[PDB]
């Protein structure tokens, strides 16, 4: 069987938890006036839910109404005890309302609004300085959920929402987030394609907080080499191979051993075998002003196989990369 993990950080943050902090089945939901929001247009429409912008009548202000799909009473409770749970929070979206819809008959999650810029745009424009400042937005929403022991399980561009005039920055959709619990195996059919963790790709169910880190890695790796997604795959068995073609597949079998893992016997056609490549292979003219020595270092310790090898969000936010962004 399986070798067991654990994190190496916030382990037993939720075992010393009131049980009502993590038990969200038994949650009750304060439920406000549903006659507080009027729908102004539709944002966007996913496998779970549908996202307005809509404006709060009681003080005339812009919000965003995410009417959830039919799904689970128990993945509905989730997402909303985790959103409570970490309300007010750096850079963690607020949930400002949840109400009933009548149209829906499901939950209705109202938030602050983030004026922001869509990632296809802004990624394009992005300074050295700019990517900096923002990676360390981001980790401290991240070393916040994880000291809180609860991981993400979908960061992506989509889910880092940027208003980049005031730079202010918002990580939204909790849908998959989870409590951390030492031991527990999780559901590795989450995150999107091509930022889930090598943990995910070879079915390894008892990871961590750490699988955001490696999601993080590949947002940090597209940004500063400017290739939006960096591993391409074509599926989830391409992407393992995408990433086996950079981190070698030495390094993919030192992994699964430390673990007692076994790769899907559908690997054998495809994987072959790779040498670990230096990251300056994919530095050209077009990307340089955003790759610096400390980037490469800080992207190189983020993209580890092994979960357990990765920094941490509080040992990147001590990373040289982040000496010239200033601080307040
Ligand atoms: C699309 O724009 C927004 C989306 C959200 C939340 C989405 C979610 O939590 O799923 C919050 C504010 C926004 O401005």
């Amino acid at each position: 069987g399986p070798v067991p993990s654990r994190a190496r950080v916030y382990t037993d943050v939720n075992t010393h938890r009131p049980r009502e902090y993590w038990d969200y089945e038994s949650h009750v939901v304060e439920w406000g006036n549903q006659d507080d929001y009027q729908l102004v247009r539709k944002l966007g429409r996913g496998k779970y839910s549908e996202v307005f912008e809509a404006i709060n009548i009681t003080n005339n202000e812009k919000v965003v109404v995410k009417i959830l799909k039919p799904v689970k009473k128990k993945k509905i409770k989730r997402e909303i005890k985790i959103l409570e749970n970490l309300r007010g929070g750096p850079n963690i979206i607020t949930l400002a309302d949840i109400v009933k819809d009548p149209v829906s008959r499901t939950p209705a999650l109202v938030f602050e609004h983030v004026n922001n810029t869509d990632f296809k745009q802004l990624y394009q424009t992005l300074t050295d300085y700019d990517i900096r400042f923002y990676m360390y937005e981001i980790l401290k929403a991240l070393d916040y959920c994880h000291s809180m022991g609860i991981m993400h399980r979908d960061v992506k561009p989509h889910n880092v929402m940027i208003d980049h005039e005031h730079r202010k920055l918002r990580l939204i959709d909790w849908g998959l987030a989870e409590f951390y619990h030492p031991g527990q195996e999780y559901n590795v059919r989450v995150a999107s394609r091509y930022f889930k963790g090598p943990e995910l790709l070879v079915d390894y169910q008892m990871y961590d907080y750490s699988l955001d880190m490696w999601s993080l890695g590949c947002m940090l790796a597209s940004m500063i080499f400017r290739k939006e997604p960096f591993f391409h795959g074509h599926d989830n068995y391409d992407q393992l191979v995408r990433i086996a073609k950079v981190l070698g597949t030495e390094d993919l079998y030192d992994y699964i051993d430390k673990y007692n893992i076994e790769l899907d016997p559908r690997f054998n056609d495809i994987l072959g075998r790779h040498s670990r490549k230096r990251w300056e292979r994919f530095v050209h003219s077009e990307n340089q002003h955003l790759v610096s020595p400390e980037a490469l270092d800080f992207l190189d310790k983020l993209l580890r196989y092994d979960h357990q090898s990765r920094l941490t969000a509080r040992e990147a936010m001590e990373h040289p990369y982040f000496y010239t962004v200033v601080k307040d």
